[PDB]
C-alpha cells in the first residue's frame, strides 16, 4: 500500500462519492476542480470538497490562447498531487496537468473503449442500438480517449434502456466501485496497463440539446434508439404544434395498440403522431410504430403524452 496525495478533477454526485470514497480509503484529497454554478445550484463535488476545507476551484476556462491558464495551472502545481482522478471531465486537460503527477492521471469513462471515444458516450451507445455497454477506466495519453486501460467492466443493454436507467443501474454504482478498485491498485504498485485495440474504435463528440433534434427519416426502431439515447439528457425533440417538444421513456412494445386518436401534426416526419390512451405512437420511414410515454413541453412541464390534448 501507499496513501496518495491526489487531485479530483470531475462533478456532478458521481464525483463526489469517489471523492468521498478515496478520502474513507486514507488517500488525502489535495484539492478539487469542478464546474461552476449554474444556476444557482452548485456542483456537489465542490460542495462536499467545501464542507471538508479541501481546496475547490471552479472552470472553464481551463484555457486561453492555446495553452493553459496561467492561474489554473498555479493553483494546481500547489497542490503536490501524486495521481490525478477524473471522475466525469470534460474538456482536454493539457498535458502539463495530466502529465504532472508520478502515477499520472486516470479517467473514467462511460463506454467499452475503443467505442465511443469522446463526449456523451452513454448517449452514443444507445443511439447506435448496442447490445452491450460498461464503463473503462484508463490511463490518460495526450489523444483523446486513447490512453491503456486500467479496467473495464461490461453489462447487457436492454431494448428500452435509457441513458439515465443505463446510468444509474450500472455505469454510477458499478463505475465509482471500478474507480475505488483501480485507485487501490495504483495504490498497491499492481495497476494494470491494457492498450486499446484499434478494431472497432469509433469516436463522437459532445450531445448538447440543439443536435438531439430528431430526424424523422429513419426507421421506427433507430428514432426509438436516439430517443432513449438521449433521454433524459439532452432530451430528444421536435416541433409540433408550434412549439418546440421533448419526448422521454419511448418504447418499441406496441402490441394491441391501434393509431387511432387525435393527430400531432410533426413537420417532416413520414406520418403524424397519434395521441392515444396509452401515449404518442410516432411512425418511422418504414410505417413501424414507436411509443413515446411522457412529453415535456417547452416551458418546462413534463406531462403524459395521452394527455397532450388534455
Ligand atoms: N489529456 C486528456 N484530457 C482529457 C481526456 C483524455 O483522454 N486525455 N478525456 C476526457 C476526460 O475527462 C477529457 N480530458
Amino acid at each position: 500500500f501507499q496513501s496518495m496525495k491526489i487531485a479530483v478533477i470531475g462533478q456532478s454526485l458521481f464525483g463526489q462519492e469517489v471523492y468521498c470514497h478515496l478520502r474513507k480509503e486514507g488517500h488525502e484529497v489535495v484539492g478539487v476542480f469542478t464546474v461552476p454554478d449554474k444556476d444557482g445550484k452548485a456542483d456537489p463535488l465542490g460542495l462536499e470538497a467545501e464542507k471538508d476545507g479541501v481546496p475547490v476551484f471552479k472552470y472553464s476556462r481551463w484555457r486561453a490562447k492555446g495553452q493553459a491558464l496561467p492561474d489554473v495551472v498555479a493553483k494546481y502545481q500547489a497542490l503536490g498531487a501524486e495521481l490525478n482522478v477524473l471522475p466525469f471531465c470534460s474538456q482536454f486537460i493539457p498535458m502539463e496537468i495530466i502529465s504532472a503527477p508520478r502515477h499520472g492521471s486516470i479517467i473514467y469513462h462511460p463506454s467499452l473503449l475503443p467505442r465511443h471515444r469522446g463526449a456523451s458516450a452513454i448517449n452514443w451507445t444507445l443511439i447506435h442500438g448496442d447490445k452491450k455497454g460498461g464503463f473503462s477506466i484508463f490511463w490518460a495519453d495526450d489523444g483523446l480517449d486513447t490512453g491503456d486501460l486500467l479496467l473495464q467492466k461490461e453489462c447487457e443493454v436492454l431494448p428500452d434502456d435509457t441513458v439515465s436507467t443505463l446510468y444509474n443501474r450500472f455505469l454510477f454504482p458499478e463505475g465509482i466501485k471500478g474507480m475505488v478498485q483501480a485507485v487501490r491498485l495504483i495504490a498497491e504498485g499492481k495497476a494494470p496497463r491494457l492498450p486499446q485495440p484499434e478494431e472497432g474504435a469509433t469516436y463522437e463528440g459532445i450531445q448538447k440539446k440543439e443536435t438531439a433534434k430528431i430526424n424523422w427519416d429513419q426507421p421506427a426502431e433507430a428514432i426509438h434508439n436516439w430517443i432513449r439515447g438521449n433521454d433524459k439528457v439532452p432530451g430528444a425533440w421536435t416541433e409540433a404544434c408550434e412549439q418546440k417538444l421533448t419526448f422521454f421513456n419511448s418504447t418499441l412494445n406496441t402490441s394491441g395498440l391501434v393509431p387511432e386518436g387525435d393527430a400531432l401534426p410533426i413537420p417532416g416526419a413520414h406520418r403524424p403522431g397519434v395521441v392515444t390512451k396509452a401515449g404518442l405512437i410516432l411512425f418511422g420511414n418504414d410505417d413501424k410504430m414507436l411509443l413515446v410515454k411522457n412529453i415535456q413541453l417547452e416551458d418546462g412541464k413534463m406531462i403524459l403524452a395521452s394527455n397532450f390534448f388534455k
